[PDB]
């Protein structure tokens, strides 16, 4: 565990973290995909070996001794809010799981469903909700990352809101 299991944020490419373990915000195919899916491909690609895994689930490969949990949101585009909002705050839990399992003392989190899975919407405040929802109960020190600076701000502002 880390010593105070704290939350930050960082505006910048989750492939250059500096934590323990990255979360991918992947598809249910194990496809290269298109944004951070993309970027994490070409950092980790041995870890898309049997990566494949439905909606609402997280499933770890290694690449080396470097864990990659593929955590695959909803595409609002396709499901109701009601049945994409369940399914967005299971694949968090699943990741607190997989986080638990791994002994990590860091992980590094994209916000989940909030880009080409976000069916349009802004989903800032649910994705970050039910990531806190499931990573509150774990002692791994948690790095969102993200790509735009007004995102950085409001995600900052919720973490300090609860200190
Ligand atoms: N995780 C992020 O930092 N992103 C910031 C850029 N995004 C948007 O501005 C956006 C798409 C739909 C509505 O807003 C996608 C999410
Ligand atoms: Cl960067
Ligand atoms: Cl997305």
């Amino acid at each position: 565990g880390a010593m105070a299991p704290s939350y930050r944020v960082k505006r910048m490419d989750i492939a250059k973290n500096d934590e323990e373990c990255v979360v991918n915000a992947a598809n249910p195919r194990g496809l290269p995909g298109d944004g951070v899916c993309k970027a994490v491909y070409k950092k980790w690609p041995e870890s898309f070996k049997n990566s494949a895994t439905p909606v609402g689930t997280a499933k770890t490969v290694m690449c080396g001794t470097y864990p990659v949990i593929h955590a695959v949101g909803p595409n609002f585009s396709n499901y109701t809010e009601s049945e994409g909002d369940r399914e967005l705050a299971a694949a968090y839990r699943e990741v607190a799981k997989e986080v638990t399992r791994l002994g990590v003392n860091s992980v590094a989190i994209p916000l989940l469903s909030t880009g080409v899975y976000s069916g349009g919407k802004d989903r800032l405040t649910q994705s970050l909700n039910h990531l806190f929802t499931a990573m509150d109960s774990t002692d791994a020190d948690v790095v969102i990352y993200c790509r735009d600076k007004e995102w950085e701000k409001k995600i900052s502002e919720a973490i300090q809101m609860r200190t």
